[PDB]
């Protein structure tokens, strides 16, 4: 990440020792599951492309979803560069040039430039750039690792009512949506594969109904 | 949280590794037990909504607690709006805007409107105030998750004072109530659900007796 | 706890993730063994009436004791009220009021409010005052949650005179009372309840002899 | 590695204990697995020379790769000499010398006279060509120590290919190869090899499809 | 232990959680082993009579050590007050007193007293004073508890040499004694208990010889 | 270690908690193993001759290997002052003294002495000169307490070509040597006790042969 010199120099800060084992960890432990999302996000404030590189580097397997990631990175970095085109040729000395979109995903740029882009007036924030896109792919693989649709959850005979909840919100997270779809989804699944005691009950409360509200509702039954 | 710069441009602190490491694991041990929300509120002092969220994402699982706890945040939102409502059309340039309820929640509102919003002449703690909003939510949940009523809370025959004490006011905090409930509860409930032998030595120390008190009074039985 | 700004405005100080664990975990494994105290001690150095708070509200299960303690903050309080009454009715504006017993136990009173006091030329240490209240509490817990009396520590037929010594100098840590009443404890009963072949040897020692020098003459035997 | 004084006399600072552990226990877990490579250069950022080869020293085991390593940085530090030869005979009293490939690898140089490079305007940074050499050989030694050719790498029978795409890929990131290489590889190599079923249902998605499609392609199959 | 305000007034600094952590730990795993002390003094660094008090009542169990050890702090206070003798009676107003053994100890001082004498033109180190004391109270302990003397270590007929030379030094380091007594125990007892064989080869070597050479000459029998 | 004060009197660093624990652990795992030394070294970076002291102090157990240890610190005390006599007498009020092999040692100096050399203009770095005898002695040990020599290095029938040389690089690294010396094993041992089969390979593949070339060279064999 940056901080300021005693001088005023704006200077590279190290990842710290913890963040890159935390990191690590999360990933051996939770695969994607779409909590790894906000947590490669809180681990990589402030992050340059290269600290953002570094600590994709650090995951060793699952290297088919790595490779999704950067086809989902050279996709966004086509498209920065048809939305911002470089006027190339000869450089003004001691003046910075423009990130193409490699030079956000750090194939192209150094540490150097990246601090130089993300610390002007006014600032080019490479780094937040190349994370947007990063999340977007890391979103990709989420969905695709997915083992259940939406559609596929129902609550058993048996099971209690907080737990279909419980499967239904999880796979929910897990899915490709806008707020708009997630919404739809809800607003016919949930209820409609409820299991047929508890569907009796839930038809009967109305669609104003709080989720606090309906599972209190099927909580004896 | 927030933090002062050299220059003092008042600028964001990233959340701890150990933070949120923290968190997380205190959900994976601990679920909805009231301890867990003294725990959400210390690692959060200072967070803004961002933050609040970040840290709210990082829980995998208990997905229908989760969805409870937006419609608690939608409920406060709602509220605050009525009560504030926004001034619309042109934004006057430069100058910062009213949050609504969703700027609040970190919806639609970014950290940097979010920081400028919290460290003002005079300061619109927005962080202070979804906290409130969650930690509501948070209560909710634990009162909803609590396997056992107040009214069940019955010393047995062989229990000791002390574990049966324990019992009612573990299961007491989980509850439902202002203070005015439950000291009702305990002023009713205590030595009413004690059992025979020890009900009887402590309705001879009679209603201004300490816990200490009743608790020693019925130690050798 | 609390420390100064680059400008020194006095500004609060979020307690660590580890001082939180820490914590947690003493009580979890040691309950109220006479250690603890020093330890909670130890934990809350400069903490203000929130900070001892939170950190209370972090124990889960031992709420019998929880509420012995409460009993003891309220004593406590009532009595600071009786020894300092409040001036009621306007408030000057801007300038800070006085504490009540309420305040320091930080029912009654904001964080702001308590920074406030503690940090005033001179300065009303309302964090202090707290915590002395709570360790009074914290000591009447141990007593009470003691297995046996100073009494019943005799020396066994085959207990080497050090494992003897362990259990009393324990037991007696736990006991309700002053240095006077401990030294005559000591004085009384260490040698009295000794097993027969060391009493001799103890006997006639005299009682100027070290504990170094009694543990040495019952090394052999 | 190096931070600047209250005087601002440029100085050293010592390697953090857990940097050292990390660094170790990576290689206690990970052997010469590709991920090792940016995790060594990611608890080496700043580095000197002689914190190099502190890190290196720390590593017990391996000392095959290790020696391996000293060749690469032989080969690399003769290179340097050749393309930048030294002017000897005296030295100018208090002005800095010409580092040697011998002085870049801290061989034959101190730890004052690297502070004195690396802080120079301009800055000769010893340390940063250092690491070149040393993840040069830290490459070599990972596509020595990898037990299969990305040639070898069939998918199986009944191996869903998200598994064979995975095996491809960390096979590939093991190897000996420029980015045209790998390329080549890949492109030549991966519907080749897949199995039968698979293989067909790719040959008919043609050559521009992604990961992402050709995997969803062969999901159901 | 202590540290300078942005205002320099001289201000106490809380114990880390991990320096109490470590010392309890080691107490636990290590009893009073002589490792112990010089640990026990390097956690204590800096500290005010207060903390090492703190830091000794941490340590639960080994009850009879630590009244011990008070013991010894009390005839090393006496003395103290022996050869400082107090000038009693009124005391200037705002300024400093003299501490007595009991104000060293932290038995009648507060910390801000303390803190007081510590940072003085010229100081009174009393957390110095008291860590002696300790400390000797310490070295006690240590060897009270040792198991075996110096004069029954003997090399076994099958013990290499480097073990006996292991549990002898081991031994020693738990003794009572001036540098001038071990030097005399190392000079006649550690060849004149060595076994048979190795004893021959050591009168040998003659009085002028290296432990490594002792060693070494018996390392093949 | 050192650092200095907002007044820039120069002032002690306690050693860290971590770095102690650091230590203490390595030598519990690792015994005298060859990177024992660079973790000893790395931990100490900064040190005085009392921490240097403090760190050895903390090891418990090895014993004969710590006497050895001091009979090393005394040869190479002995040499100093035989290099740097001390005129003695009286000594010139508030300046300091030259300190003799004892006082680098820490034996016969203060903490406060000792900081006053090493922060003078000229510094005389009593710490770092203590530390070359301390590693002088550790490799004394290293070597002594090796299980084999270079000499009895051979490779087996069935072992692979890396693991013997794993064999011979650790070996090597334990032994009592030069440079010159080491080279000269290399050059003679290493393809002199290959395997037969080996052996004959790398006969023919001549003298200015890199091992990643002879490991390559013998890996289908
Ligand atoms: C901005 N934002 C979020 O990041 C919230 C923060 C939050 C998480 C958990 C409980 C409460 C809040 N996160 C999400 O909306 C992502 C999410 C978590 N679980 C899900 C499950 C299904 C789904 O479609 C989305 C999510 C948010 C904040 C407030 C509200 Cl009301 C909604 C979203
Ligand atoms: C403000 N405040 C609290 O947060 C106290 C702090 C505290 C916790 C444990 C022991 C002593 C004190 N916390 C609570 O009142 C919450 C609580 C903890 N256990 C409970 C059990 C039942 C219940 O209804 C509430 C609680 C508080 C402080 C002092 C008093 Cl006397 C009462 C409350
Ligand atoms: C102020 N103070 C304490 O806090 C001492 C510090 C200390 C603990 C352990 C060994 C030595 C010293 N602590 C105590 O007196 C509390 C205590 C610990 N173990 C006990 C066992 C019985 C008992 O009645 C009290 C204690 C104290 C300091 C010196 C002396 Cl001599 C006495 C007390
Ligand atoms: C500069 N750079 C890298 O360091 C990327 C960062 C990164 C790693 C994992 C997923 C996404 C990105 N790293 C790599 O290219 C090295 C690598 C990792 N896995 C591999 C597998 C095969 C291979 O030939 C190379 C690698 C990079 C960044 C973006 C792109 Cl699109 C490509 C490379
Ligand atoms: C001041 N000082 C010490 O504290 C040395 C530091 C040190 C420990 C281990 C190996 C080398 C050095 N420590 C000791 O002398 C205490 C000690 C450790 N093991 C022992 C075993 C027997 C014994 O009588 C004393 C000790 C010291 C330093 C150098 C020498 Cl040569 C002697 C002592
Ligand atoms: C100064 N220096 C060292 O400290 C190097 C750093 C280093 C360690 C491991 C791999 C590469 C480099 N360390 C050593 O030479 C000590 C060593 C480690 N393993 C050994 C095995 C045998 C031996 O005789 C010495 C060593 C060094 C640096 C570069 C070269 Cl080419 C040689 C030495």
């Amino acid at each position: 990440p940056i901080v300021q010199n005693l001088q005023g120099q704006m200077v590279h800060q190290a990842i710290s020792p913890r963040t890159l084992n935390a990191w690590v960890k999360v990933v051996e432990e939770k695969a994607f599951s779409p909590e790894v999302i906000p947590m490669f996000s809180a681990l990589s404030e402030g992050a340059t492309p290269q600290d953002l590189n570094t600590m994709l580097n650090t995951v060793g397997g699952h290297q088919a979803a790595m490779q999704m990631l950067k086809e989902t990175i050279n996709e966004e970095a086509a498209e920065w560069d048809r939305l911002h085109p470089v006027h190339a040729g000869p450089i003004a000395p001691g003046q910075m040039r423009e990130p193409r979109g490699s030079d956000i995903a750090g194939t192209t740029s150094t540490l150097q430039e990246q601090i130089g882009w993300m610390t002007h007036n006014p600032p080019i924030p490479v780094g937040e750039i190349y994370k947007r896109w990063i999340i977007l792919g890391l979103n990709k693989i989420v969905r695709m690792y997915s083992p259940t649709s939406i559609l596929d959850i129902r609550q058993g005979p048996k099971e209690p009512f907080r737990d279909y909840v419980d499967r239904f919100y999880k796979t929910l997270r897990a899915e490709q949506a806008s707020q708009e779809v997630k919404n739809w989804m809800t607003e016919t699944l949930l209820v409609q594969n409820a299991n047929p005691d508890c569907k009796t009950i839930l038809k009967a409360l109305g669609p104003g109904a709080t989720l606090e509200e309906m599972m209190t509702a099927c909580q004896g039954v």
